[PDB]
């Protein structure tokens, strides 16, 4: 398995990466410079993790150290969606770069294809409990996206939680600068993604998967929703190779040609989910990961279900 994967930028981006989403920032400083250490290049960011400060003291105190040079890491982070308009995107940026204390990000993800007011709160309601829209639209914020680019503060641009027909929007844009260059997309043993993900790679776009260990940190869980680590079908996958549960769950979507971002914070788990290179998944493992699939999605959000933009209604 080679390690990283082809752009279109012509950039190389790692197909393991770490994820940060509740890395909570007294424990995520450790976290980086653990993954660092053991061979992670690939850090998957996001402005709304409220933890950027803290991964980019890890970056910075290995990049001192002399343990990795700049151009070997691969810094991923992404535009929330109170930043949609486009007098508001550089600057979203910016911060993202100045919290990373980097002066430029390898890839910039629009974080869902859905605007929200703009302001401090990150998920503005009305009284009610509905998110409260922008008038913004996918296309205009795209192109705010490729300005990055062209001024230098990121090497790549592309979308995160797009569905294919809003994926084929940017695509069929007449002026396109830059085509998205990834979607990254939840996907996991019960959320197989087969639709999506071969949209996607036919139209040269990387997939990376998320939440590949089922999210189950996830504030919004209800114990009795299916649990990717603790399904016993897995466990005897992974115990017929003498690997973990996570192993199997980090390298099933490896072999489907995607990227993907197991989140920890544990310094054993970091270590044990990048042992992942040394074994491969059958044809029959990879079937049978492949039929637990029940369209089970573990990030949705019922406030933002009307908004015009919410990518969920469609089949794909
Ligand atoms: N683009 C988007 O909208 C979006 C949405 C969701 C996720 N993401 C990204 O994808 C990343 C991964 O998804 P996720 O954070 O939702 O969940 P995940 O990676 O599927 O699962 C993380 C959970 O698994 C635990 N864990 C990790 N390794 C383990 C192991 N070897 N054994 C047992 N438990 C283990 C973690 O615990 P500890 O940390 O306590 O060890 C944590 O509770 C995120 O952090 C974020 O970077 C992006
Ligand atoms: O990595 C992540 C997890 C994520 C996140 O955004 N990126 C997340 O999927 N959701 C759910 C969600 C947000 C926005 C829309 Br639109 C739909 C939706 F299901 C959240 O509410 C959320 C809340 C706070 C976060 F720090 C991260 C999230």
């Amino acid at each position: 398995m080679a390690s990283r994967i082809l752009l279109n930028n012509g950039a190389k981006m790692p197909i393991l990466g770490l994820g940060t989403w509740k890395s909570p920032p007294g424990q995520v400083t450790e976290a980086v410079k653990v993954a660092i250490d053991v061979g992670y290049r690939h850090i998957d960011c996001a402005h709304v993790y409220q933890n950027e400060n803290e991964v980019g003291v890890a970056i910075q105190e290995k990049l001192r150290e002399q343990v990795v040079k700049r151009e070997e890491l691969f810094i991923v982070s992404k535009l929330w969606c109170t930043y949609h308009e486009k007098g508001l995107v550089k600057g979203a940026c910016q911060k993202t770069l100045s919290d990373l204390k980097l002066d430029y990000l390898d890839l910039y993800l629009i974080h869902w294809p859905t605007g929200f007011k703009p302001g401090k709160e990150f998920f503005p309601l009305d009284e009610s409990g509905n998110v409260v829209p922008s008038d913004t639209n996918i296309l205009d914020t795209w192109a705010a996206m490729e300005e990055l680019v062209d001024e230098g503060l990121v090497k790549a641009i592309g979308i995160s939680n797009f569905n294919h027909l809003q994926v084929e929007m940017i695509l069929n844009k007449p002026g396109l600068k830059y085509k998205p260059a990834v979607n990254q997309i939840e996907c996991h043993p019960y959320l197989t993604q087969e639709k999506l993900i071969q949209y996607c790679q036919s139209k040269g776009i990387v997939v990376t998967a998320y939440s590949p260990l089922g999210s189950p940190d996830r504030p919004w869980a209800k114990p009795e929703d299916p649990s990717l680590l603790e399904d016993p079908r897995i466990k005897a996958i992974a115990a017929k190779h003498n690997k973990t549960t996570a192993q199997v769950l980090i390298r099933f979507p490896m072999q489907r040609n995607l990227v993907v971002i197991p989140k920890s914070v544990t310094p054993e788990r970091i270590a044990e989910n990048f042992k992942v290179f040394d074994f491969e998944l059958s044809s029959q493992d990879m079937t049978t990961l492949l039929s637990y699939n029940r369209n089970w999605r573990v990030c949705a959000l019922l406030s933002c279900t009307s908004h015009k933009d919410y990518p969920f209604h469609e089949e794909f």
